[PDB]
């Protein structure tokens, strides 16, 4: 399992220790800054602090900091390595909490295993923290420690999964209930394998207006009713049954209607599902092996309404669904605690996506999101632009309803706002890209084969199913390069090899080349050379030919000798005179894509326009809305140089061209990035927010600000350059490229061929 | 140019901080034939004739100049050591929209900018959108420099 | 044939540049009387021994002139022009004779690279020999310098 184990094992912690960073979100560049941060000037907002508690969540962190305090006793799914131990995980917990919705979290770990010292430790640092994010405290003593732990602080005590993914799994009972148009008063459920997470759901699941006589628990003894053991079982028997005989778990059923459970392995057979009644709600939430087998239970029976919570199939119950935003609704509000209101209201937003989930700019092309409220759809999928400003408002909106707040939140609307704004900072594209590139392969050029870095690529392209690779060079150097790198990939059997010379079809490769060229300074022999010699020809040849779907070029010479023999062999697109290079940035504004960085030196008005557009589309077909602005060292006719007025020029062709299309111009690059700036400037702007889309006067200016950025400013590596302007799909990379650079640029490729490659 | 990178290199030395030089272009060490990018190694043969004792090099790109790595790839037999405190850029269109993207994407605070260098006599033009901090800054540094002959 | 004929009138000791395998069947079917080594040195473009002090000598000479190392090492194996070029600087041979493939400009830039211009001299031209009625005449720069000036 290497490819798992080992890749895993190659852990993001090489540059420095730890994926969070305790660091100065302000300035520290002064000694004004110093002074005012470590010096007189910092005894003031403590001060603050002390006369009127009020100021906590305010000059500090507590605001937006949950502390993940654990005692290392079920980290995750791992169980009790222990609190300093469980720091790999813990920070695989508290990474997507930054990630997704920006929440802080101190990775405090406590080391008091007891179950009634932990409570101690963890309430001494309480003020630490303005909500704990009570996680790896494990079973029974999960259960006992929340509970006690819940009543002494007067800061949101949310407990993990134990509180946890009941606000998703009541929200998908409440869709899967709306799919059969039953209704809850006369449900009946199953539940096996009475857990950390399992026992606790229920519970939440009768607030609904739910009775209590209608839930069968069980565990892995059996059946848990009233009757069974002659010592009822704690916080079971409100729902245990009157005694009857049943005492295997087949025949409970008698056409029971849910099967909420969060547990191990499989109880659950199809012979049970069907005794189960009309229209079965299987909610097998385990995440090892699904408890039904999904696929055979379909052919068994039809309609199913089967919930899992992998991210492999749809309605999927991670953390991330609510959790981190959970507390955007928790900490954002200011409430001393988490109560059942706020465990519903986010029930109830989002169930509601579920079957109210449209537009937010799907993406054009790409992505393949196609999904639509039914039998196959109860709750949205793990990641939402709007998981965040529809459950966050509603564990808000439960906060004041409950009244136990103490900071409600103004008006809604500027909320809204602000949430939307953060959502426009933090998009994953390429998430998309890469689930579409996999449901269609293509056949994807490398000419550049016997290169390490691509050669990884492939190794990563082979393993995720991306694409069938067809490396060219010489199949030996290949695969000595191969068995020294350690790769487990081997020719034909995960990608094909094209011999640079004594290939078969040399002979109509040179030919169509020469015919190509024979009036552009290429002769026959100049022909036959090239298709030796010039990997990038022959991977073009191939392409244009049609035995392959796509080329990714450029990890070696220079982008112009590529691209020189890209648009000599596919040449431009319909309707199109020019092409451009796209990098993209991951900026604090968000995703910020440069236009034209490698391929016009100068472009006039006309090229930019063209430029821009092709941008807009490109960025659209992401699923990012474009939002263009022009850049100059003039800020609107500051400067009346020719590049200003070619700038002036272009936004004008383009407002002609694409009069839907959001851009303003020219401007400087700080107007461009922050609205502030601009509003003061042109409050009247076409442009509203941050820009997305830069387009330069010059490629100086574009290769200049983008390398700058990328090596100061830039978080990872998405795409880039992508060009865009070509007849059939190819991207010509830089020879620093990475192996990440590499397989995201060929799953775009790939993406771009199943759109028609040409 | 070599002008502008004399004088940049002795006003960041009066800073306390070592010059290290690196003139920019969107070609790498002759990768390009463009008129600005032989400007660019001109005024490095200038410049190298003005002060043999500063550190620059190039032309080069940003990536190269601000990360080492890259540059030791590159040229491993490059004069410029470490990272690079001054970039030298072809055009002011350049030089203005790289500043302006860095200041709001990657920077921390303000201290001081933009220097006036090569005038008579100490004044420093600042921007309409300067703040208290930078004007307070700014005209600190005056201060300083009509204390060195302002003249 | 050309190297034939040289071995045969003794005017130079020739250094084939190519594949040594293609070269032989070559001049095997072509049906000359010459052999590797016995008359002619044949230099392997690819698996040469002195692959490394090559590419090495190249880049110090084109580093700051937009070749990397790795385009150096790709160039002592796929540019005959360049591994001539670079024998002929080191000493191992006196002379080359190019451009029998390709464009003029595409040898004569390496060339110019490398070797550089004599002393004294800040241009180069071409010159071609005709046998007309007036005699033998030639005609000066016909490949070099598209519109030299009068310095040049
Ligand atoms: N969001 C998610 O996807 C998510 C989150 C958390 C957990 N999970 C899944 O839930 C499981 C454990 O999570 P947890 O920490 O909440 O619970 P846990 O504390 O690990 O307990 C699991 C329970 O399952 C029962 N069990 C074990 N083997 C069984 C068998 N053969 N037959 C019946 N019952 C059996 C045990 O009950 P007894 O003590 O009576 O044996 C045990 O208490 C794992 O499968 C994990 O992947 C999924
Ligand atoms: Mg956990």
């Amino acid at each position: 399992d290497d490819q798992l184990k080992q890749s895993a094992l190659d852990f993001h912690e090489f540059p420095v220790p730890g994926k969070i960073q305790v660091s100065p979100t302000k300035p520290l560049a002064t000694q004004r800054d110093l002074a005012l941060a470590y010096s007189p000037g910092v005894a003031a907002p403590c001060l603050e602090i002390e006369k009127d508690p009020l100021k906590a969540y305010k000059y500090t962190a507590r605001g937006n900091l949950v502390a993940v305090i654990s005692n290392g006793t079920a980290v995750l799914g791992l169980g009790n390595i222990g609190a300093l131990a469980g720091k790999p995980v813990m920070e695989g917990k508290g990474v997507l909490f930054k990630k997704f919705a920006g929440i802080d979290v101190f990775d405090i770990e406590v080391d008091e295993l007891d179950p009634d010292k932990f409570i101690e430790v963890v309430a001494a640092l309480e003020p630490t923290f303005g909500g704990i994010n009570l996680e790896d405290i494990k079973a029974p003593e999960c259960f006992y420690i929340e509970q006690k732990l819940r009543e002494r602080m007067n800061i949101p005590v949310f407990h993990d999964d134990q509180h946890g993914t009941a606000i998703i799994s009541t929200a998908a009972i409440l869709n899967g209930l709306r799919v059969v148009e039953k209704n809850i008063s006369d449900v009946r459920m199953v539940v096996s394998g009475a857990g950390a997470a399992a026992i606790a759901c229920m519970n939440l699941l009768v607030a609904l207006g739910l009775q209590k006589h209608n839930i069968v628990v069980c565990d892995s003894k059996g059946v848990i009713y009233q009757g069974r053991e002659p010592n009822m079982a704690e916080t079971k028997a409100a729902y245990a049954v009157v005694d009857d005989g049943k005492r295997t778990l087949d025949d409970v059923i008698e056409g029971a209607d849910i099967f909420l459970g969060c547990s191990g392995p499989k109880v659950l057979t199809q012979e049970m599902v069907k005794k189960m009644a009309r229209a079965p709600m299987i909610l097998a939430l385990a995440n090892p092996e699904p408890e039904i087998l999904p696929p055979l239970a379909k052919e068994v029976r039809p309609d199913a309404i089967i919930c899992t919570g992998r991210s492999d199939y749809p309605n999927q119950v991670n953390n991330v669904l609510c959790f981190p935003f959970i507390f955007r609704g928790a900490l954002d509000v200011g409430a001393t605690a988490i109560n059942e209101e706020m465990k519903l209201a986010a029930v109830r937003a989002i169930a509601e996506l579920a079957h109210a989930e449209q537009s937010e700019v799907v993406a054009s092309a790409y992505g393949d999101q196609d999904l639509s409220f039914g039998p196959e759809y109860i709750i949205p999928k793990p990641f939402d632009p709007r998981l965040i400003v529809k459950i966050a408002p509603a564990v808000a909106k439960a906060a004041m309803e409950s009244g136990v707040a103490t900071r409600p939140i103004a008006d809604f609307d500027v909320y809204i706002d602000k949430l939307t704004e953060f959502v426009y900072k933090t998009n994953l594209f390429m998430k998309p890209i890469f689930s579409q590139a996999r449901k269609a392969p293509k056949r994807v050029v490398l000419p550049e084969g016997e290169e390490a870095r691509v050669l990884h690529a492939t190794q990563e392209l082979v393993t995720l199913g991306l694409a069938k690779p067809i490396l060219i060079g010489r199949p030996n150097v290949i695969e000595m390069r191969i068995q020294k790198l350690g790769l487990q990939i081997k020719a034909g059997v995960d990608f094909e090899i094209v011999n640079n010379e004594s290939d078969p079809r040399f002979k109509e490769y040179w030919t169509e080349y020469f015919q190509i060229m024979k009036r552009r300074g290429v002769t026959q022999e100049q022909a036959q050379r090239a298709l030796i010699s010039n990997p990038t020809v022959i991977g073009a040849i191939m392409v244009q030919r049609g035995e392959a779907d796509a080329m990714i070029c450029g990890t070696v010479g220079d982008y112009h000798e590529h691209f020189s023999v890209v648009k000599n062999v596919f040449g431009y697109r319909d309707g199109v005179h020019t092409a451009g290079a796209m990098n993209a940035l991951l900026l604090p504004s968000g995703n910020t894509f440069i236009a034209d960085t490698y391929v016009n030196d100068e472009p006039d008005a006309e090229e930019l326009a063209e430029i821009t557009l092709m941008a807009a589309e490109t960025v659209r077909r992401f699923g990012i809305e474009p939002r263009v602005a022009l850049l100059s060292h003039s800020n609107f006719g500051s400067s009346d140089c020719p590049s200003s007025s070619k700038m002036r020029q272009a936004l004008e062709l383009v407002r002609e061209r694409a009069p839907e299309l959001m851009i303003d111009g020219e401007m400087h690059g700080d107007a461009a990035l922050v609205e502030a700036i601009r509003n003061d400037r042109m409050p009247d702007s076409s442009l509203k927010g941050s820009a997305n889309i830069l387009v330069m006067p010059n490629m100086e200016a574009a290769r200049i600000s983008y390398n700058l950025l990328r090596v100061s400013s830039s978080e990872g590596v998405t795409v880039g350059p992508v060009l865009m302007g070509v007849a059939k799909p190819v991207h010509v990379l830089t020879p620093i490229a990475s192996v990440r650079r590499i397989v995201n640029m060929v799953a775009l490729a790939v993406v771009e061929a199943q759109t028609q490659p040409l």
